[PDB]
């Protein structure tokens, strides 16, 4: 037969119809027994099936004075059944338990309906790690390619979380089972899935066995179905090497795994370069809600740019021959599109891509254009572009990056006195908390995007560790390969060491929090970010405040709900979500969670994790990737000629429309006119305005807080107050 | 429409009638039916509306030989409606104890009266942390202010606590939901209080974390 | 690796395992069958997986024969005797000697090792001949008792490949064909 919600059928019918037959043919006999006050007669035959009706009504506690059947025996039998009938819910009423638990498909198969495809979300499945990824790849403005969702997990889900599936019943499945079983992998059938995406557990409790769980729920799939593209959260930077070691893991065919310890800590050494590039960059992956605010004017230049997404799409064959610089211009001018790089076919199999060359390369038929659009109609424009109608000496190996001699931990232990000697006017200062117990933040992303080889030696960034040497010590065998260095021991909610490090002289203060995310609560866990942000942003300064809450700061975040502490000119209920907030808008609160979009951004078009992966590490080729997964940290090299044009790809900085050749167009000149200058003599993308808050005329006052806009039309008239995102 | 206590009862009361009504709908096609050894006599000429009045008395365990079940489907017709509550009545117990548990119980906003002027005494609030907050408060020899106090917490009170709160009863208002959510400080009226105390918890394991989460409370007042 | 995949996969390995049913992922090239049981499956037979539950049957072993465990404690642990056992009663490692003939007289047991049937005494019958013709001119010859063969994947012999992952055979036949590839255990 079938299981045991079959099987339990069986197990009761046999039960309870052997005696609902046997209490059926006690009344017939007893209609013809008799009863001692009732002269001994009783002559009555009233057969089996209405012996149901004089017995369940007794039996369903009623006893209808409707039934006349008063006799002695029946009275008798009645009082046997029921103690008879509470032997049998003493196991019924057990029975309950797996009828409405049972009740539910969480066991059964998925029916493969061959007019469309689906994914498969397996992993780690909670209320928030889903409700940020179907709003986003569920989303209204998506072309709604019917490509359902089928989850998969060994927990019963929450009810709140099935109320989540219950809004998108059209589309989400749920199923019961986990991912290493070759049965549930039968059920769930990816044998005709398109894509299997793996969720990530963030706030563990160790993160490499949480890490290493997730390469065996690979190794499970791959086995089943060596051609399936999956896609992959992992939580360092070091164990994703491992997925190299598959033999049917091949990225080029789109198996991408996302790390979060080398994108997070990639935008925010981004954001150490040119501030709002955290934002910049987060709102380029995210199908954002292109709701039109009116009056306010902040937020309606900023809401303008929310709505741009990195998009791909072949050049045409008009293009060929022409340099990069022409071609940005013919894109901008006539397309209206930026496009911000190209994929190169140096090899089939070594294709780089190229973010912003210079006029050394030349468009080949076959180079992958990376836009910036609105609207995916816009984007096809450039497929159809033609001329008839529509017109000793230390890097490292590779040498990408900066590399020194090995140096030891108590060579670079400053104290108080000894960071007040040194003078560090523009650099970076890291706030660091966790003592040992806190699992290892990969701080080798943080410091390798600010140690790329398109710096010169004399602009690095010196980056200063503030945390504590029982912690830092543990970091330090994969940073002491880098120039420029520090540690300074001490808490950073102190203010006397922060005075020592001349944060008033500082271009950013991350503050980051290793400890455990799961402290108290869910909100009362960033209690020390809140605290060290709050202590900088109200210090005095000397004039020999200087700026006092003007210090840039950017502060990691592990829920979303306490964007609102960080600024105290809010107007935020706990239901304005991420993305609208001041801190997230004006690049000061970089949470984990918006990259959750990532992973259904990077579905849709494959080249979308590769393209910031290169922009934000700076380097990272896969032949480098490898280096460092081979023995230790980098490895220097002797500067052969060939690898000194690995330098000079592309700086990433903003500049001044104060000064210089810009601020003759930077007063009142058109951005349309900006753009096409600097490409035309200095060969640089402007690809977005740093604007000041208050740059519109609003009682004008001290308020440094600039917000970040994404690709401004040819219009969009200037104000000198403006910082542009170059490259 | 109406209140949240009324939302939430919509689809609890539209599933329960549908399948009750149902159940004597049955008995109205089989009421001018009858016996099946008889020539389709009806078991009553009764309407519809006579059953309603019957089989809602029967479906809670009542004799007195409401409906006339003679038909071997009448006699089958009251196996009906047990498995159809037994079904769902694991489905109703959770709720309508939290609809008499919160009737917007320890819920509901401020009446801002003009005349009392108010405290929001947040925090660590327990029976010890508050029984030698109000002797020393609400004491009958000040130059009685008229000055209100208004507890607000995330956590629903012992009728211990609530004895005090019983005897202070024109005094004390309790009130669920915690300080770090700003829809409880406008349900609490920060607006036209007075003052916010905040009570700390004196017995905590790590009390460097203990201030540093009342500093977390302090932020978002 | 580099002289100065190439000797990358024919590094021999072996694994405990706790989890028997984790064994079809220390291959790729292997039926990923989920009924098979732990001596069907290719990376066990093949003498790189040794789960702990695999020694759960020889409770039963020890009950039907006391000499069961009599034996494999023996070939296994170098043949710890009672007597050793009696000193490792004492506790704190094994105790020095200073060799008398009678304690250097416990050496002449037999040593367990395989033989390879390429460029040496064998490589007359490694052509063709039988197991059992094998076995006889180990064991009057050498008096090594051959014992159990291991042999490649590819016994078809087509050669496709350089696979070198071998299988165990215990106690082949009289008339069984060998091949020159196969490696022998002996005595």
């Amino acid at each position: 037969l079938k299981t045991s919600n079959s099987i339990k059928l069986v197990n009761l019918l046999s039960i309870f119809i052997s005696t609902w037959l046997t209490a059926a043919g006690f009344i017939h006999l007893v209609e013809n027994s008799g009863d001692p006050w009732e002269n001994f007669q009783n002559n009555q035959a009233l057969t089996y099936w209405e012996c149901v009706y004089l017995l369940m009504v007794t039996m369903s506690t009623v006893g209808y004075g409707d039934v006349y059947a008063k006799t002695t025996l029946g009275r008798l039998f009645m009082v046997f059944f029921i103690l008879g009938g509470l032997a049998m819910f003493a196991s019924y009423v057990p029975e309950i338990i797996e009828l409405i638990g049972n009740r539910k498909k969480y066991g059964g198969s998925y029916s493969a309906v061959s007019g469309r495809k689906h994914i498969v979300v397996c992993g780690h499945i909670t209320l928030e790690s889903v409700s940020n990824f179907l709003k986003d790849f569920l989303h209204k403005d998506r072309d709604d390619v019917n490509v359902e969702i089928v989850f998969l997990h060994n927990i019963s889900p929450n009810l709140e979380l099935e109320a989540l599936f219950k809004r998108h019943f059209t589309q989400v499945e749920f199923y019961q089972g986990s991912v290493l079983n070759p049965h549930d992998l039968a059920r769930v059938k990816i044998e005709s899935a398109d894509a299997c995406l793996i969720l990530a557990n963030k706030y563990c409790a160790d993160p490499d066995a949480e890490d290493a769980s997730n390469i065996m729920r690979v190794i499970s799939i791959k086995n089943y179905h060596p051609k399936i593209r999956i896609i992959t959260q992992m939580l360092q930077y070091h164990n994703k090497a491992h997925l190299l070691n598959i033999p049917s893991w091949n990225w080029k065919e789109g198996d991408d795994a996302i790390c979060l310890a080398e994108l997070k800590l990639g935008f925010i050494a981004q954001s150490c370069l040119a501030q709002g590039l955290s934002t910049m960059l987060a709102n380029l992956f995210s199908m954002r809600s292109f709701i039109k605010i009116e009056e306010d004017t902040w937020q309606k230049y900023y809401l303008e740019g929310v709505s741009n997404e990195m998009y791909t799409e072949y050049l045409s064959s008009a293009f060929v021959g022409l340099s990069f610089p022409t071609v940005c211009e013919l894109c901008f001018v006539k397309l209206k599109l930026l496009m911000i790089a190209i994929e190169y076919k140096s090899a089939n199999r070594e294709s780089r891509i190229l973010i912003n060359p210079g006029n050394h390369l030349k468009i080949q038929e076959g180079t992958l254009g990376f836009f910036i659009a609105s609207d995916a109609k816009e984007v096809k424009r450039a497929f159809f572009y033609c001329k008839a109608c529509h017109d000793v000496k230390k890097y490292d190996s590779t040498g990408m990056f900066h590399w020194c001699a090995p140096k030891e931990i108590e060579k670079v232990i400053l104290t108080r006195s000894e960071a007040a000697m040194t003078v560090l006017s523009g650099h970076v200062v890291v706030c660091i908390f966790g003592d040992v117990s806190s699992a290892l933040i990969g701080l080798r992303n943080l410091v390798m995007p600010l140690r790329a080889s398109n710096f010169h030696y004399h602009e690095l960034k010196h980056i200063v560790f503030v945390g504590s040497i029982e912690y830092l010590k543990r970091e330090w065998e994969t940073l002491h390969n880098f120039p420029k260095v520090s540690i300074l021991p001490g808490t950073p909610l102190s203010r006397a060491d922060l005075r020592a490090v001349n944060i008033n002289l500082c271009d950013m203060c991350v503050i980051l929090s290793a400890n455990q995310n799961n402290i108290d609560d869910t909100s009362l866990q960033d209690k020390e970010c809140i605290l060290a942000s709050l202590n900088i942003k109200s210090m005095q300064f000397d004039d020999s405040i200087t700026t006092g809450v003007n210090i840039p700061i950017i502060t990691e975040l592990v829920n979303d709900t306490n964007v609102q502490f960080l600024d105290q000119d809010d107007d935020d209920d706990p239901d304005t979500e991420l993305y609208l907030t001041q801190p997230f808008a004006c690049g000061t609160a970089f949470a984990v969670s918006v990259l959750d979009s990532l992973m259904s951004a990077t579905y849709f078009n494959d080249n979308i994790l590769t393209l910031i992966r290169t922009l934000v590490t700076g380097g990272a080729t896969p032949e480098l990737e490898a280096l460092i997964a081979e023995e230790n940290a980098l490895r220097g090299g002797y500067s052969t000629p060939q690898t000194l044009a690995n330098r000079d790809r592309c700086r990433v900085a903003q500049l001044a429309l104060l000064d210089g050749p810009f601020a003759d167009l930077g007063d009142g000149g058109c951005y349309g006119d900006l753009f096409c200058k600097a490409l035309k003599t200095y060969n640089m993308l402007c690809f977005g305005i740093y604007r000041l808050r208050d740059a519109h005329l609003s009682t004008p006052s001290q308020c440094t807080k600039r917000y970040v806009i994404t690709n401004p039309p040819y219009e969009f008239e200037l104000v000198p107050t403006d910082l542009i995102f170059c490259l």
